[PDB]
């Protein structure tokens, strides 16, 4: 299982790296623009936060094959084992044949259909990601899009993998990783709404209560 | 399958040793404090009581990532071998983190999450318990997240072993072995009326009332 | 929904009054036993402890079918309303029959067996109570009975219905409830842990915190 | 719901008058060899041990159709008021359609097959009895054809009902309620096995046991 | 539950008739044909096979929607009370309409669509003929076609009713009855087939055996 | 059940009027444009090839709401009696309002989702018009969705009914049927591949022949 | 179905008002406090907003019994037909028990168990508030919980009335009203995407480009 | 598979020896008691009637461990290689554990719980002998509770294996195999109802009356 | 899989052999009797038809062990390699028990109950046959017997396999090849309605018709 984040702020990946095991951290531009830094300092601060370790995924903002085959360039340039994604249209599935002609790891993003991202991962995207709440909420149901893109991709192309995000809830990374995924990525908000539970905290009061009126202390 | 004893009585424990077949004994703070003595002190009589065999499972209460790493130092000086159970917080899941980094076998305990508990398994904690009986009186359904958890476990941390614990009827165990669980502890009621059965009785009773009404004794 | 409480202490019966809308409380010779007070005591107090409304129950404990005749005499004689629960026998099944000759409800307790329990409703007690928790400690399982119970009650007697006791944990009032039962009773420890959520408390805390630093009041 | 015995004994049939609610005896030519006594003698017998209430049935055994409507002839002259059981053959249903024409009631008996129960009840029967214990020893399905049988009879036939018969164990006769049927008979080894539970005798014990511990007796 | 006859042999009619309750016989052209002998003369014969009531049905052979008129003109001149099936074709949609329009009851045939014969009730027919053996010989489920076609004539056009044909094996009729079909026919040897069973011969054999060892005779 | 014809060919129409039961054809502004005419000559010859019944539905292409409100006036006054169709947008939902409070009956078209259905309906269009083809295109579930647009339609808002369109095969139709559509509409091609089946024409075919065969003659 | 509105802001429910068919709107302290305005001021302002119709609703804040009754005494002063929500707690079952006596309408919020639902409705109140995010984010199962929640309702309490809460995507209140909720509330921004579909906005585009392209116009 | 017979006379033994391939006979003291004769020579004509191979099974009469201990010495004096069966309490776990660690195989019988044979498992016995009929007679579910027992063994103790005894019908036999059973015992009456059906029987009949019809006898 | 024939037609076999890829024959004395020709004659035909190649069984008729064996001694004396087949009776068995003690390989017919199968294969019959059609005419279920068969086999021998036979329509031999039978045998008119599509032949017809209508010939 692959454990990333979807966020920029290098104080917040900083913090976080201490409590998960992390994976490695995936942005998109969209994040980059709400962090307002620029990509060729925000990918080495944050991979430096991440203890220099992990994966890294940045997307291109091209329209035409070779454009976002030189905007990969550029990409491996600044860090050389990047993680390079792409949008899936027609000049997406070309961009991903000869990025992996070249050997290039690939990323399949804005997943909206299962037989799309299918055929992503047979033009040859190691990783596949679909946008479960934007499916969600236009009307779909993104658990169970999650569910055929996971049954056809161990059913026919094995060495690809899913990679889940686009979370609003942990009930929707619940489902996701129930569904088979071998690797999701969550936002700050979620993360923290995964690791705080009032039960957890009453438990744990009550449980030094016990031991403080039974013994007269509280450290061991 | 491994099998525990929750609960901190010598006499019980050691009674109960010949009976089941034993894997260790788990014990928490909450019932350490019934028994009002010194852990430095049940933890070595309770070990000579599974004759010096078993697991052996205690908790820390500390706040701190360091701190919960002075209180497990502390535990594998009084007994080498004996596993630490954290409670999962944000520094419950650092601890472990560090703690799978020095080598110190660890278990998950307060777990009320599926979620939670793939975290800390991924963190490394050698087992995960969630509080059954717990979760199911506050509005939950610990039989279900109990098979959502060693789904989770199974598919992504197959190292990762589910630890069943908070049990009052024999009905919750018998559903989260059917689970899957690959380890159950219980206390000494649920023990109790686990080995017991009128029908089962009754049954006894008529046998040897037909051995006795066909030669005259009740023996051989 | 019939709500009755299975306990015989008479402060917590009268505290209790205000909160839930107890529609009667049921008692056993065993709890009785457990009050140590004797019946003729108990009864007045209890029914001043709802205020003379409400339900009452007692368990007679002959054997012999004009035994428990002279029993449900007794009890009326006592309180006029009391409806008489008699153990699933042969005796019981004879008792039924020739109580609700004389016109005077009865209940149908111990039952272990959907099909007894069924056999008391077609002799005519009026209620149909098994044990769920024993059922469920002896191998069985005491939901499933219930259900099935339920669906022979609304199949073949309608006028029967059925009285769901001996919990030990919501989870059981909430299955025997969810079976379609038109009748529960619960005890005190799972109506405390009934009407208790450390969730909700973090809920109302955090509410009225808000509102405080808001405006500074506790009321509207 | 109706409640019968397939037995000839008449003092079982007496003694167990008292315990259920009995609807009547059927009865058979073969449990009337069993009993080796004459139809015209045993039928007023029993019918006085029922207290002179309830239903009769008895069958035919000749194999022309007006060799059955004789039959049934002498048995309205010996009781006015007995429904009249014939084997389901080709004569069978002629037979049956004659009797439906001359208003006697009659039962379908030696079904094997839920078309030829339903056959039967279209040719006018008001019962239907299929061999539960036979059909599940030669292979086939007794609750499933029970079922079959009698969701076709509600949706054709309102006015037929299901008499279900040949019965081992109790739960056959609990599948058979639960399928919906109307009416069931069983003999006396599965009544007394039906109505004895070695739990219930326990929980019974226990109760006057702890009454005995409180009173200084186990009486009320 | 409308009990039909798929057959041209006035003897076999006529000796059947006493057996099982009919409700009328249907008549194809195919088997019309087999029988060799006009219709002018098969439809008075077999109307007083019957006894004089029941049902009669009759197919056109022609291909424009005049042409069927005209022939059911005839069908309804020389039996007054005929009911005229048509193949389903758009002519026979049209043909449908018009006989609708003139008041004269029609019946759907060659129905291999659940669609398809939504479509023949929604003109108007009173009745919808699939062919089950057909349907199932050409890859098809004819069972599944009939559930479909009957939940979708219940729950959009209630007046129409299905009327299942083309049987080779008892079990095909057991289905479609299930299925909830309110009328069937049926060919002479699968009828035979369902008022035979080797079970039912031995057991009533064992039945009388048992009744002449008892009572050294074979009467009642 | 109401049959639609989503088309605007008036030779087609007319032709078809003589084969299915019509109740009305829907026209969209797209297929108005593949017809070319303008819909002030389509409409009344659409009437006209009705014979004069049947219902009738226009589309508005305005986006503010008193700019739709305004068409559906124009369109109203061209057929007094036309239902006006409006896609479901904010104005959309705004200028449903206005018409209901105007009284004239409303289409919801473009829907693909069952919440903004459900919203039309409680806005007050009488119909609601789901996209299934293009739902489906769009890797969606475009049967479900009607499923649970009916299931929301009849739990809340009685009144409504769905009309499903956007066919490309008769299996979408039949599927959409199956749902519980109280109304459907079909394009020409699917239309014609509904009413028409190869084996019905063998069958057809070899009945005649069997016909011939015997008789001389394929004729009645 | 009764559609509310959880927000506090006059221009939004005013803007809003003209798009959905509004039957009222809620209001918790949390917001309110968030709002900062005083809610004898507030809710003037939301009551002109609905037009002076609709539902509205407000929250108890003391912890005293009679401390909720007063101020439930002070919101009915302030608005006559007002509803009072009041948190589930022993106290909140008082409250709400002898509110029901002198005849207030109540609301059940901050409800975490089905069966605290289930106690508050029978205690009185008229609708329920399940938090279905939270519950969901607490590793719970919202759509579940609502779902026995909405059974036991519909069982015993037939009165009684869910209304679903605590969104944060459009599933959970698809799904809400998919188990038979009766009532909901929506949050501005999951509102606005109920709204908002880009496949719909393509869909018009495409629709007014074919208008143009065949009649010079997008008009008309 | 193993098969065995759950009987004690020679005779009916040797001659069913040439019918079914036995893997052994299974002995219980109750059986003993019907035959009336002494172990010391049942078991050694019963291994005569074997032709001296299969297995054996005898069971214990004592209730403390070194009761049953010296029980299985004289019964492994008796015979080398018989396997010793011990009732299910705290004493039958004891003693199932030392025999463990003595090396002689050992069955568990009396076994009412899936839980209680799971723990008998553990202990080590190579088998486990659930009581099927006696459990479906006291309201229980005897296949379901075989069938959770099955998969316990198969998920935890791979080496126990079931060994279903106490059999009425041949349907619980059938179900017993279909879940999975690795050896199962059966009595006489029910071994015979296994080989015996009226339809191979009318089969043969048939078949040998098709050969002489054919050739004028019914021989090759 | 295996594919085979039951029928005795020289000429038919001889003209199927270029068609299927057959496996063999099997033949029964029936099927001998309705060939009239001794079997001496035939399968020496027979085998010479097959090429050569492929397997072929017949049947023994003999009611006794002994004289059965000789039958099969017959028939391995006049054909080298054939299979014998069985009835499954007492008798059946012991026979399959010696013939397998001479490695003769063997196949039970007349099956009609699972258990009955399962007891025949671990006598050691290499197939099981069971006759679908006569079960499903006798009430049974065809189908799903042959599914338990299968299972049963595949869970405790191997090594035997399904032979399925005795069909009347395509449908029941595609679920019995769905059931997971490894070898079937079908008769000469299922076989013709088998590779016989109306559908089929449509297809080719407009196929070859275009190829014409575009190259002025249909050859290619």
């Amino acid at each position: 299982m692959e454990l990333y984040l979807d966020t920029s702020d290098v104080v917040a990946v900083k913090a976080l790296s201490r409590i998960f095991p992390l994976a490695g951290v995936t942005t998109n531009p969209s994040i980059i623009a709400a962090g307002k830094k620029p990509l060729d300092v925000v990918l080495p601060q944050l991979h430096e936060a991440m203890g220099g370790q992990g994966r890294l995924f940045a997307q291109v903002m091209a329209t035409t094959a070779e454009g976002m085959v030189n905007d990969a360039l550029k990409l491996r340039s600044i860090i050389a084992d990047i993680v390079v994604k792409v949008p899936v249209t027609a000049e997406g599935l070309a961009a991903i044949k000869m990025l992996k002609a070249e050997g290039i790891p690939t990323l399949g993003t804005a997943v909206y259909g299962a037989a799309q991202g299918l055929l992503s991962a047979l033009a040859g995207a190691e990783y596949v990601a679909p946008y479960v709440n934007r499916i969600d909420a236009q009307g779909g149901s993104g658990i169970q899009t999650v569910t055929d893109l996971h049954q056809l991709l161990k059913m026919h192309a094995p060495q690809a993998k899913v990679l889940a995000a686009s979370f609003k809830t942990p009930r929707q990374a619940l489902d996701c990783l129930l569904a088979g995924c071998e690797s999701i990525t969550l936002p700050l908000d979620v993360a923290q709404q995964m690791i705080s539970y009032p039960a957890v905290d009453a438990a744990v009061a009550k449980f030094e209560q016990d031991w403080q009126g039974a013994f007269g202390r509280t450290s061991i």
